């Protein structure tokens, strides 16, 4: 029982674009751009669509860098998150109803205002490693269990 999600990190050589989530689950934290994959679109299509809906940006290409499965205690569906990177943005990011985009220098990532699991996997993404992750949460603050490794194929 899982549901496909996307997450896109716009990672340029000395900075990364994150969006302050303004509403829904995880509001108040800086996230990458993404959401649920819809009937009738590929995972990469859905990643592109959400990046455009949430920041205005389009891209030349996305690169698959990770997969993360989230379990929330008491929730029947696992989140199957397909994580992509890009450094070919077209446009200037703009605020949407859902996200307030801001650039962060790579030594000033706002980890204390991010999901706690980010402290584990986001560095792998920054190191250009591909990864598979699993995090079991109780609520939004507590990681009960996790697994994390690098992989050759996502
Ligand atoms: C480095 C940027 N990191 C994230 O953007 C990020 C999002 C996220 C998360 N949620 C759950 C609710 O739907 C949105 C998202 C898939 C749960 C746990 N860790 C997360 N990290």
């Amino acid at each position: 029982a899982s549901r496909l999600y996307t997450l896109v990190l716009v990672l340029q050589p000395q900075r990364v674009l994150l969006g302050m989530k303004k509403r829904g689950f995880g509001a108040g934290r800086w996230n990458g751009f993404g959401g649920k994959v819809q009937e009738g679109e590929t995972i990469e299509d859905g990643a592109r669509r959400e990046l455009q809906e949430e920041s205005g940006l389009t891209v030349d290409a996305l690169h698959k860098v990770g997969q993360i499965v989230f379990e929330f205690v008491g929730e029947p569906e696992l989140m199957d998150v397909h994580v992509f990177c890009t450094d070919s943005i077209q446009g200037t990011p703009v605020e949407s109803d859902e996200m307030r985009p801001c650039w962060f220098q790579l030594d000033q990532i706002p980890f204390k205002d991010m999901w706690p699991d980010d402290s584990y996997w986001f560095p792998l993404l920054l190191q250009k490693k591909k990864f598979h992750g699993y995090f079991k949460f109780q609520g939004q603050d507590t990681i009960l269990d996790y697994t994390l490794r690098e992989v050759d194929t996502v």
